[PDB]
């Protein structure tokens, strides 16, 4: 009846050697996480990046998500205190306990009784889809814009800061940032081009995660096709993927491999190409993405 969490993605804890490049590595350990479509990887334990935003300027305008919208078939402005006010309100009150003393599993197994309930309403808000060029990066940026202290200017020229992956593509794009809060969300999908893409949560809450290896990626459009609603069934799949919102043990019995994580502070996830992914945050926390290329 309750949710029955996917089994654990892979999880890298690179030494100081292994650390030196993210494509390097990253290609060293593609034959097991391809096979799971994300992996995570915690960096040594003194590589701890500074927060470099703008938090005094910091103000946006998160979107609202109904999580049982689907199902059912049916604005305010904050900065990043009075958002992250509203967001441990909103856990404390619903679970009536000190945020940081929900576990995981049960925000887990309660966002997916949430999103198939027809008797209960719950709506969250979401500050996604900020540019790193509004504020700054939460990464430090040889920008100017911004001072950079001496012990920060490792992380400014560091490769695994999001602003120094290579995002060119052989032929004939800047991170983007996330502040959630508890139950906020993200549908199943793959990103443009079948690219890579590397996420950082640079404080907070964790964000669970889903993940799905692109050796599975039809299974998983014929699982969606047959059982999304009829009304969406002949979209695009750029404009489904805005409404791919599916509990992971239906997509598990349907054959299809499903693999979770718990992103914590500090802590990278990769997904691989064509590996579809969704998920959800514990809470308030913030979270930077961005595409590269291999
Ligand atoms: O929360 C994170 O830390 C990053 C999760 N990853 C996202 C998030 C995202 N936001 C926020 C959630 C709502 N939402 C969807 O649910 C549909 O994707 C769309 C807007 N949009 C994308 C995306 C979109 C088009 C192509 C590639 N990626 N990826
Ligand atoms: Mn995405």
């Amino acid at each position: 009846a309750e949710f029955v969490p996917p089994p654990e993605c892979p999880v890298f804890e690179p030494s100081w050697e292994e650390f030196t490049d993210p494509l390097s590595f990253i290609g060293r350990i593609r034959p097991l996480a391809e096979k799971t479509g994300i992996c995570k990887i915690r960096p040594p334990k003194d590589w701890q990046p500074p927060f470099a935003c703008e938090v005094k300027s910091f103000r946006f305008t998160p979107r609202v998500q109904r999580l049982n919208e689907l199902e059912a078939m049916t604005v305010r402005e904050y900065t990043l205190q009075s958002f992250g006010e509203m967001a441990d309100n909103f856990k404390s009150d619903y679970f009536n306990m000190p945020v940081h003393m929900v576990p995981t599993e049960l925000v887990e197994k309660e966002f997916w009784r949430l999103v198939s309930s027809i008797e209960e309403d719950v709506i969250v808000e979401y500050g996604a889809d900020i540019s790193s060029k509004d504020f700054g990066s939460g990464f430090p940026v040889k920008d100017g814009r911004r001072k950079i202290l001496p012990e920060e200017e490792e992380y400014a020229l560091s490769g695994w800061n999001l602003n120094n992956m290579p995002v060119l593509e052989q032929s004939v794009k800047v991170p983007w940032l996330y502040v959630g809060m508890c139950f906020s969300s993200f549908c199943w999908h793959i990103e443009d081009h079948w690219s890579y893409s590397i996420n950082y949560l640079h404080w907070g809450e964790p964000k669970t995660w889903y993940g799905v290896p692109s050796h599975a990626a039809e299974q998983l459009e014929e699982v969606m096709r047959e059982l999304a609603p009829e009304l969406f069934e002949s979209q695009p799949d750029l404009l489904h993927q805005l409404v791919t919102i599916m509990n992971p043990n239906v997509l598990m019995e349907h054959g299809v491999p499903v693999y979770r994580t718990n992103q914590c502070a500090g802590e990278f996830v990769v997904t691989f190409p064509r590996a579809y992914h969704s998920g959800f945050n514990q809470g308030y926390n913030f979270a930077e993405a961005v595409n590269f290329c291999t």
